[PDB]
């Protein structure tokens, strides 16, 4: 005989309050680029970025998170 | 015989107030940039990255997190 | 016979107040950069990276954290 | 003979540059007020204001203001 | 004979540069009030506010002012 | 005979850079606020104010003043 109960209660709180949020400047790449080239052998692959690439503004009012896992594993 | 009780109780908080929240400047990358390449042999794959790239600015207004695992393993 | 009870109570509290929260001013990559190369031989892979990459400015409002595990282990 | 030249030359300059502006809060009058009154006698003009009046938020862009006078007086 | 020239010569500059503005809260009377009154004669004008009157939130983005006055007086 | 050549020259600036300027809290009033008044006699006017009145939040952007005055008087 076997009795197994998984009866987890979460009556847990993940809150926040701003009063505002704003005024947020990103500016990357502001500055001049140049990239000069001469006389170069590739042999293989390339991956080239020049520029500006894959910056982020990211401004969530919550950015709240709640990561919970559950595992009843029974053999 | 075998009796397993799992109750965890969860009544935590994460909580957070901010009365106000701004005014943030990112500038990444405002000076000027110079790459002159000359005579170069590659004889294998190539990454190259120039310029203003993969800056982040991010403000949540919480940001809170939460974590939690449960596991019940049974042999 | 083999009796076990897992009745773990939390009423933890994880908080935070900010009166007011800002006038950041983040700014990496000010200054020039000159990259000049001539004759190199490059006999496997190259991973480069130049200018302003992966700068990060995060400012949560409350940015608090609960990590919590809960293991039973029974064999 | 009497030989009177006015020539004012005005190249002036009133200028303003604001990369954002806002998140304003204004709240007045938030609290309870409560008046109460009893056998009061009034013999002459009575002004009464009660509540939340009058209150101003102004947010001008420029809010720039330049004001000149010129007078020539002649007797 | 009189010779008079009012040639005067303005170039000069009131400017402003503000990166960001903002965030700006402002909340007056938030407090309770009871004004509870019993036999009071007034003979005379009265006059009563009672409250959250009268504030001001004022953001002007540049709020810059000139004032110049020129005057010939001939007698 | 008389001569008079009035030709003042203004080439001068007033000017200021800010980078941010924000996040300003003013909170006026929040105490409570109780008046109890009895058998009060007044034989004139009377002004009363009670409350949070007249405050004021003022946030210019630059807030420069330049203030000239030019006079010229002749008998
Ligand atoms: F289905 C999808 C969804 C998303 C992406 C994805 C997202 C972001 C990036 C990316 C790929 N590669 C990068 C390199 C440098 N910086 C940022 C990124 C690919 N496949
Ligand atoms: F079905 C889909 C859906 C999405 C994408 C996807 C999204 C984002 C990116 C991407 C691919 N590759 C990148 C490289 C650099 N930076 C960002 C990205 C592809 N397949
Ligand atoms: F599905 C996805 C989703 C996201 C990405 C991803 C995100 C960010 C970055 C990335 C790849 N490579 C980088 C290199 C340097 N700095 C930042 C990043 C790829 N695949
Ligand atoms: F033609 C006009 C135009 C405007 C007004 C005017 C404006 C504002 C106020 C006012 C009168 N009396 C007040 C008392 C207390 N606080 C503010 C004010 C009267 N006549
Ligand atoms: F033709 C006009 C045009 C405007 C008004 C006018 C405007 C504003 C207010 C006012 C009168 N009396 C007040 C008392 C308290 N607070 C504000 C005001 C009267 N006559
Ligand atoms: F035409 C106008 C225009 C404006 C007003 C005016 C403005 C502001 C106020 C006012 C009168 N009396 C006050 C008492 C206390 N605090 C503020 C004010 C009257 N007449």
């Amino acid at each position: 005989s076997v009795q197994i109960v998984y009866k987890p209660v979460d009556l847990s709180k993940v809150t926040s309050k701003c009063g505002s949020l704003g005024n947020i400047h990103h500016k990357p790449g502001g500055g001049q680029v140049e990239v000069k080239s001469e006389k170069l052998d590739f042999k293989d692959r390339v991956q080239s970025k020049i520029g500006s690439l894959d910056n982020i503004t990211h401004v969530p009012g919550g950015g709240n998170k709640k990561i919970e896992t559950h595992k009843l594993t029974f053999r």
